[PDB]
């Protein structure tokens, strides 16, 4: 990297306005013979909490939020894409509109940032960007591939799944995307499940004693009595009896097998805790469930809490181990012993590189 | 100045969608039990306390807006939060109460007695006491069973008379003595089954929205209240097992009269629905949601009724109340459910006046 890379390269800002927080990335890039970006490098990032959708939208709060996100960036005179995800999708269009009317007006009132788009993207667009971002990092877009790469984004309010699949005229057009990038034609299945993100999902199980460490104080006054297999079956009832995840995904995956699975999102936070024993930044669902069951569900809450003072979301780790297995194995039909790669969390990798490539 | 001649306290319902301050004046009978409760002031503010960022500046702005313009002060305050705070871990709730405690210590107008998150079962007891105080049924021994439901944003409560039972958790039973009668109640709260929390599992269900309503995933609504109700029932019973927990108990301890408070009173009194005498049946609620919202064209309907911010959810909400009351609790679809007119702003706060534990 150069000092002041944006005097030497094209630059763009992309903001992931996620359910739990917003992340500003600034990317420098060059472009190949077709004006497609290459050599993408992240030259700045800043993450703030809470989520954009969680603020009261008037001109004071919106100014304070965008100031906190944007003011100390090292360059401002570049195009901005502000793309919100599932936290904004939980709100009706009439309510979302107040947010964007205020945001638009704030960008019109300054003379540096060049707002190109500010809008809520569908879960299907979010899954397209998930797949592009990951495969860009793996260097698999340049040439046609011997192996199928699938991507899962395990977020706070929705989850996405995306994998190669030839065009199928019996599947909704909303769940399929064709793109041509770097001279290759790629066809993907995309799907997002609103409400199955970890924050939303957890609000249906807070009083389940099987989903918390022993003696954890549940909100209703009862005590935790953890057991990950029991917790996992309760979550599977939300996955399949309510959302029909298995009926939608499994017939497609069985016919379009994925050779390598990569996950991003808040799963990498869990998988990186020292309560767990994983090598090579990968896990399997069977090991996750077994280790969550032994190291968390069946331990005494007070002991655990004193022992891991740096795990802020520690109290949910029995529930999350259970949920990820319910989602991936009972929902998507992934084999419990199949390797799932996770990107280390210090990398802060989200779907934003996909916007650089796709616009 | 009523607080010079009567006992006054302030009770704050810190609900998931907002906070309500009530100031009650009362006298006491010869057991020191309150009588002649009168509400002398209320103020409702939004959003919910649990939705704000807990720091000193934001907490001061919020408590100032709730309390400052009250016509009477120098009285005891009970601040009790409900399901919005229960959705957060203790570790995170503690930040709110540390800041709130500091705010009250840094002023002189209000005497803070308690500020805490109450369980859903405490909230269900208060629900029952408030409604029965209003109906005047607490004074003497009733020959009728009165059941109360509070249909909130993040949780829902159900509570009805039930003799003390060694097989049911002690957390789900309450015994109290009031006005020299002994009363035993079953109480249950379902966290996550409030209207806001439940709705986040169904926003991409076409059956739950008017025709052509733009679902967040890009598909179109295609409303059908019976199909929506069936989807909501899988959350009620396959996930939460509401039917398994409640129906055997109501079968053995039938309720003669049902009252409902909470957000359902807003839906029943809206311009889209037609009910007389402040009561409804589940059969009529589902049918009106189906015909007046579900089976309508969204653009047309939305343009007809611009003043109802909640209109778009009415197909889902009518279907959900049916799924919860009929398929969950086992209530007959033709059974009358009384609701309190929403302009009365009745919540469970009168319960705290009557019962401080
Ligand atoms: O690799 C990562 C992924 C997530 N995180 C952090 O974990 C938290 C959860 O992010 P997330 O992927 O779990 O949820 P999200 O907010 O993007 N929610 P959604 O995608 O809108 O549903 C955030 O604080 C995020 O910055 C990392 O630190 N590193
Ligand atoms: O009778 C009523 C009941 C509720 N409301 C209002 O509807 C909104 C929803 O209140 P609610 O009872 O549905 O939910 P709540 O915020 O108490 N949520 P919870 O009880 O914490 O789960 C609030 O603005 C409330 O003041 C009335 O105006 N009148
Ligand atoms: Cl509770
Ligand atoms: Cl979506
Ligand atoms: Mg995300
Ligand atoms: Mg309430």
């Amino acid at each position: 990297m150069d000092t002041n890379p944006c005097e030497k390269h094209s630059c763009i800002a992309v903001i992931d306005a996620g359910s739990t927080g917003s992340r500003l990335h600034i990317y420098s890039y060059d472009t190949d013979d077709t004006n497609t970006p290459i050599h993408i490098e992240e030259i700045w990032n800043k993450k703030i909490k809470p989520g954009f959708a969680s603020i009261q939208p008037n001109s004071v709060t919106i100014d304070a939020y965008l100031t906190m996100l944007l003011a100390d960036a090292p360059i401002h005179n570049i195009p901005v894409y502000f793309y919100a995800t599932a936290g904004m999708r939980l709100l009706p269009q009439s309510q979302q509109k107040k947010y964007y009317d205020e945001l638009d007006y704030w960008f019109r009132q300054q003379s540096q940032w060049q707002l190109v788009e500010a809008k809520t993207i569908t879960g299907n667009d979010e899954a397209l960007f998930d797949w592009l971002a990951v495969n860009y990092k793996l260097d698999t877009l340049k040439s046609v591939q011997n192996k199928s790469v699938g991507v899962m984004d395990m977020g706070g309010a929705s989850v996405q799944i995306v994998f190669p699949m030839p065009k199928n005229a019996e599947i909704s057009k909303h769940n399929q995307v064709e793109l041509n990038i770097y001279g290759q034609n790629i066809n993907l299945y995309v799907h997002s499940f609103l409400g199955l993100g970890q924050t939303e999902m957890s609000h249906q199980f807070l009083n389940s004693p099987s989903c918390f460490a022993n003696d954890y104080p549940l909100p209703d006054g009862e005590s935790g009595q953890g057991n990950a297999p029991s917790c996992k079956e309760e979550v599977t009832s939300l996955m399949n009896s309510v959302h029909k995840v298995n009926q939608q995904i499994q017939p497609l995956l069985a016919l379009n097998p994925v050779n390598e699975w990569y996950s991003i999102g808040g799963i990498s936070n869990l998988a990186s805790s020292q309560l767990f024993h994983f090598e090579n930044s990968e896990l399997t669902n069977q090991s996750l469930l077994q280790q969550g069951d032994n190291q968390i569900c069946h331990q005494q809450w007070d002991i655990l809490n004193g022992q891991y003072p740096d795990d802020e979301y520690l109290y949910q780790y029995c529930l999350l181990s259970s949920y990820y297995y319910a989602l991936m194995v009972d929902g998507y039909g992934i084999n419990p012993n199949q390797t799932i790669h996770y990107i280390p969390p210090e990398q802060n990798l989200d779907w934003t590189i996909g916007v650089v490539l796709h616009r």
